[PDB]
């Protein structure tokens, strides 16, 4: 398991955070010095657990699926809440096992449909510490109408700051105030399943990508990544889904 507290947090704070979430994972090898995450774990292996406290001092456990890093559901004192999905489902036979009260939220974890649920699109959701501590809050006390935004919170502040490199440090930069990510910080996390794939396939054909994965830049530019010596290869992109997992 691991934990992170809003108390007291700072840039440096986040950054272990996350690096100890990565290190969290299990990985069958490194591609072009990147973990690659497993094909598939047997029961409880599956699953990790990060206990996140808010500046109040209060604590919910949100369960993730470490071969791909995607949220399952959290605990809140003694009522658990999981995504309306398959692979939330088959969690819960594992995880938050005890609590006296299980909530099935209304919607999956499919960022389509939380952000319809949340009446916002990414874009337009403020992130960094403090969006982060008001996340929890939301989840804590399950205010329904603001937690599907919080969950989008949630989801970008812990999977995919995993992921990038680029994502944990925009959020880490913000410990006082809240920003909005940029549409790079959101083509990131749109194509990491594309990425993930392409560098697996490109560490057998020299470096190069079947097909081309398109991304948008720091100046909204939209560009065409075809091979393992981009920057978002090489000083980027943290954590890689297995191919077996990618259809």
């Amino acid at each position: 398991d691991v934990s992170f507290r809003l108390s007291g947090a700072t840039t440096t704070s986040y950054g272990v955070f996350i690096k100890n979430l990565r290190e969290a994972l299990p990985y069958e090898r490194k591609v072009y010095n990147i973990p690659l995450l497993r094909s598939s774990i047997s029961g409880s292996g599956r699953y990790t657990l990060l206990h996140l406290t808010n500046y109040a001092d209060e604590t919910i456990s949100v369960a993730v699926d470490v071969t791909n890093v995607y949220i399952m559901g959290y605990l809140a004192g003694d009522v658990s809440y999981f995504f309306n999905e398959a692979s939330a489902t088959e969690a819960a036979k594992f995880v938050f096992k005890d609590a006296k009260k299980k909530v099935t939220l209304p919607y999956s974890g499919n960022y389509e449909r939380l952000q319809t649920a949340a009446g916002k699109i990414r874009e337009n959701i403020p992130l960094g510490l403090p969006a982060l501590d008001s996340a929890i809050t939301t989840l804590y006390y399950y205010t329904a109408s603001s937690a599907a935004s919080a969950l989008l919170v949630l989801i970008q502040s812990t999977a995919e700051s995993a992921r990038y490199k680029f994502i944990e440090q925009q959020i880490g930069k913000r410990v006082d105030k809240t920003f909005l990510p940029s549409l790079a910080t959101i083509s990131l996390e749109n194509n990491w399943s594309a990425l993930s794939k392409q560098i697996q396939i490109a560490s057998t054909n020299n470096g190069q990508f079947e097909s081309p994965v398109v991304l948008i830049d720091g100046n909204n530019q939209r560009v065409s990544i075809t091979n393992a010596s981009a920057r978002v290869v090489t000083s980027n992109i943290a954590l890689l889904l297995n191919r077996n997992n990618i259809a």
